[PDB]
């Protein structure tokens, strides 16, 4: 034999190990419209109808947004928009209520409950009405047979919805 | 009631969904030493003994390195170094062989097989010998009862070892 | 060389591959007590106080139940019971309301919302009152710094609570 | 109000929580054939060619076996068999060697290394030759662009192959 001494400068004692990390995908939609009927005297919603253009999704990453539109997700060719239609607002108090409505994602419809939190019914500087309010709720992918090819392991069955609204009186 | 029109500038239609991502943690060690006996005439290793100071770990993130030293991993207070001791080199050809040795991590010892790939036995510019070679192999965390508190789900049971060596003749 | 023909009877062409499966752990508690004040005239809860002996857990598997009592979960030596204390019942209608209360698990307390669904206020055969009702809600392990050693990956951050009650008038 | 006392017999204090579990899927194949050339004088394989009918898979569960044949796995309509072809046997000793060959799964081919362990070259009762031996190795799904729709998270990238053989001399 013969003896050698490492050259530490071009020697590497290395390892690779595989681990999982959980993270929230958080996105909005740039293009949607709604119809908002609300009675400040009784702090009750009368009509709330939303339509969201699936095309306009934004999860802060343009290449994933495209992927969202494909058949294993949105199918935005066949189903260009998702819709919400209020069927019932059950008041809790003047700040709080339980909105029940029909959500449709890619042609499938389920009734959902959103939690309404009224964040200040003012009369804005110009003398015309404003309202702020939020809608919050959890829907299950499986209820809408959504992304069915993707397992509940890789991607959560639960989707959390936060809708934040400022809004001004009509005409 | 009253009708409102969204102000799109301070309205947000948002969602959060939880997904998993797999990734390789890849690290070296800055401080280790070895004893290398190798016969270029027969391209056979005679003795290979490595000691790695656990303290010197580097997974490109100083806060995780600290965590590695703690009780749920290395226990580098009690067990400051990990060691490898060659017990057998079985030649395949002049470029290849199967090294069997004793690895000890935090006081526990198992016999492992590394795959030796001899990357060029030259005689360097100064007239003194050099060798390059790599050692590769997979060890299982569970074999060394390592990180036992962390599940094989979050972090892989398999650790991949790549050792890259350049080395110069002694005296 | 020489040629051979497999004996199919003592030959096996085998593979192993590792996969994940999600599943619900579903358990009750055999021993708990509560204080129930409820006004059938207005279908409103007045007081609801529950205490559950952690010791009495049952997830249909006696060896996991023991494990639940240990330091990485319940710590039932130090914290033998978990408690719920109603702070507010906000009526939705005669069948529905939103109960807010203080839940304590292993010494830590958070305010939670349960969904009350009143399932029939009858007067039982003997002339004395009965009520049926359910309480449902989701709590997050992380809110109670519960099982903190176990990742949100292996075990879900979300715990779903279903409390089913039949109950009879006092004295 | 009015006071009530739980009826413990029709009251349930329940929870559901979601957890992951890892497990090995372990299967064989009932129908395959091979060509085996082996020289007991030098304990070296000369030719080893295997063909496995994908149709004949068995993971101890008939409904998963069917699923294996579908487009997101085997595609056994289009690709009815998988094949292994020895290209090189590099001897380690009389009990051990490193077999390199071409594996094809659903039309895609990669060179793999199996670990040969010769388990006893006897001459059976009738005066004709027998051999026992095993082949072991790990292949990566990703190398064969196999099950590409299924994530490396749900199902492991690594497949472990164990081939166990008894075999008798020809004619």
């Amino acid at each position: 034999m013969k003896e050698y001494t490492l050259d530490k400068a071009h020697t590497d004692v290395c390892f690779k190990i595989k681990h999982l990390q959980i993270s929230n995908v958080k996105g909005n939609f740039k293009d949607y419209s709604a119809v908002i009927d609300f009675d400040p005297a009784s702090a009750e919603f009368k009509k709330l109808d939303v339509t969201i253009k699936i095309a306009s999704v934004n999860t802060e990453n343009q290449t994933r947004d495209n992927h969202l539109q494909q058949d294993d997700f949105f199918k935005a060719k066949k189903y260009p928009d998702m819709t919400f239609t209020m069927k019932k607002y059950e008041k809790i108090d003047n700040e709080k209520g339980k909105m029940t409505g029909t959500l449709t994602i890619a042609g499938v419809s389920k009734d959902i409950v959103l939690d309404a939190e009224i964040g200040g019914v003012a009369k804005g500087k110009d003398g015309k009405e404003k309202i702020g309010f939020s809608l919050n709720g959890k829907i299950k992918r499986s209820d809408f047979k959504f992304a069915t090819s993707t397992s509940t392991i890789t991607l959560s069955d639960d989707i959390n919805l936060n809708i934040e609204v400022e809004a001004n009186e009509k005409e």
